[PDB]
């Protein structure tokens, strides 16, 4: 789409600005510049640009209905593209660090960044850190005299902390809460008692939904000077809901979508993750199924990993996913209807977000 | 000292505020709260509090010479203690991530955080990330209606990016710049051509000096509303200079101070780091010494590591350190003299910083 190439063109302005500032102010040599260019490209490009392109979609919505000089339209769009790139760079940061914490092997149809031969965990940890400072450098440079700067930085902060807290819920999702202890090596749960819908929901709310839906949506609002034109409690509710669905889909695909289709390789079963599959399976399994699940979950072993998949397929989780999906369609449509009271344009941007999410892979 | 306990008392307000906000807003359970409390304590406490206590020292300086109501004094101090803790928490972040990137084993006389049995690299990477979000949570909560908020956040940003860039110079300091390549596994340098004073200076400027001296000093200025009362080009120069010295000392101690005295275990020789020892040794060695150095540097091997130490001792680097030190005394005193034109009080805070630095371990 033309609009996605126009987005990428702003990626090139930003890359150019960051790398020139490295040379002019940070005493960098061409070879490290080159390494940081390739790192930026590898970690930030080749996704679908969903987060970034949402910020742009929202802004366009308000421009269709709003009186502006042409130079104001151009600036709003550019600000939305820049804000889009903050969020894509924030994602890049999270995926680089996440792939380390998950012992992942592939991302966007390539090796995880830290697995590149000339990278390694040593460098990629820091590269992940650079990725997020860049989001701040962008904000302070591009949005220096913007009315929304302070509101934006503060929202960005808050989304980032929630996501890190959520990551903590995720990485410890396989241990018994009463057993967490810096001093003692953590055992994997044997009862699976904390694999419940409530616990799963909390994990997903934090680790995924703030940065993937709340941020892009409210960002689109901020660059638009349009936050007073929506019910922010509704933005939060619908972002948290669509974001949960997004993760459930992510959980399903980890187990059931071919790696050549997915672009990554699934590790949830081996990582013992609290995925939607695991929770739902335990929500409907009989006594014997639970025992066989417990014997196999959370082991690298191919005969074990494979057994968990047959336990999943045979428990007819498409039924459960279909009823889950149907309830979310209900509730998202409703939240949409509700946002139309104040903001027909925003509600429509939300319909598009929902539709693009609902039919992905 | 009473003043250090008063500092710690603000650490307890902040810990309490962060952890209560975790319970009240982030749906945290007591056991993860407990893990995050212990993590905070382990990574943030038990140092000398040099960075934090500088912010307080500077503020006190201006309070001695400035008319304020008593309630204004109390607030300025509290703001300086809070700003101090931002910097200590930012250090905590850097040391947790640094110890991962350096395969370190001890820190402040204990195991590195990631080596705690119930931690591991998986969790500590994220814990290091949490540490820095906390610095932003503090700033936005404590300094919400402060005139200096925006200037502070922007300085904080800029210091953090420089330090990450510097970390990149550090971690790649042992590879030939023309050989950096994400695609190819990096070889350690055989010529050691980039072990020069200019290259070493650049590494140290960025990785150490911004966060350890520039930030605390200017922070003290910010909380004091006193930035217009100093020559900021002089603050930068003297922070960069004392900070370089600080690192040189850090480089010396890694090789020559007993681990029971130091609180850490040295890995520079084994990591092949571009330390001040390595650079100076190559600055004065003869042909034969260079060859024997090259045969042994950058290997875990105890007979190799040990040989580099004898090459260091026998090359009389105390001579070189003493001439280095003497030149820095000259230049720091001068910068001090120069800061007295505008700010006798600040220059005196700088004398104290210098004196405390100059006589450490
Ligand atoms: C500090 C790191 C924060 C990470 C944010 C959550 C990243 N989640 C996405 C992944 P998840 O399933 O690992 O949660 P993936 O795309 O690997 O399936
Ligand atoms: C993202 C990590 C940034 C790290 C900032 C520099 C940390 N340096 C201090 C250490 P260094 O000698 O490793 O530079 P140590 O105290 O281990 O001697
Ligand atoms: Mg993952
Ligand atoms: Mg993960
Ligand atoms: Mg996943
Ligand atoms: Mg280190
Ligand atoms: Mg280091
Ligand atoms: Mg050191
Ligand atoms: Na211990
Ligand atoms: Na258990
Ligand atoms: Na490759
Ligand atoms: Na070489």
């Amino acid at each position: 789409m033309a609009s996605m190439e126009r987005f990428l063109s702003v990626y090139d302005e930003v890359q150019a600005f960051l790398l020139d500032q490295l040379q002019s102010k940070y005493e960098i040599d061409p070879n490290r510049a080159r390494y940081l260019r390739i790192m930026m490209d590898t970690t930030c490009l080749g996704g679908k640009y969903f987060r970034g392109m949402t910020v742009v979609n929202v802004a366009e919505g308000f421009l269709a209905v709003t009186q502006h000089d042409e130079a104001t339209k151009e600036r709003i769009l550019h600000d939305a593209c820049v804000g889009g790139w903050m969020i894509e760079f924030l994602q890049a940061h999270y995926l680089v660090e996440d792939d380390i914490m998950d012992g992942s092997v592939m991302r966007r149809g390539k090796p995880c960044w830290y697995r590149f031969p000339g990278v390694t965990t040593q460098c990629a940890i820091n590269d992940g850190i650079i990725l997020k400072s860049w989001t701040q450098i962008m904000a302070w440079h591009y949005f220096a005299d913007r009315p929304f700067l302070k509101d934006l930085l503060c929202l960005f902060q808050k989304v980032d902390y929630a996501t890190a807290v959520g990551q903590m819920y995720d990485v410890t999702s396989m241990c018994d809460s009463n057993k967490l202890d810096p001093e003692v090596a953590q055992p994997m749960t044997t009862d699976f008692a904390e694999f419940t819908p409530a616990i799963y929901k909390r994990i997903v709310k934090y680790k995924t939904t703030f940065y993937t839906y709340l941020l892009p949506l409210v960002m689109g609002l901020f660059v638009s000077e349009a936050a007073a034109s929506v019910e922010m409690n509704l933005v939060e509710r619908v972002a948290h809901l669509i974001g949960e669905y997004f993760q459930v889909q992510d959980d399903v695909m980890d187990c059931f979508t071919p790696p050549e289709q997915l672009g990554k390789v699934g590790t949830d079963i081996e990582d013992a993750k609290c995925s939607w599959l695991a929770v739902t399976f335990l929500g409907k399994a009989n006594a014997a199924q639970v025992a066989e699940f417990k014997a196999n979950y959370g082991d690298k072993d191919p005969a074990k990993v494979a057994v968990v998949k047959r336990l999943y397929s045979e428990a007819n989780l498409q039924a459960d996913f279909a009823a889950y999906e149907a309830e979310v369609v209900r509730e998202v449509e409703s939240l949409i209807e509700q946002l139309k009271v104040k903001s027909p344009t925003f509600a429509e941007s939300v319909a598009v977000v929902w539709e693009k999410t609902h039919k992905r892979k």
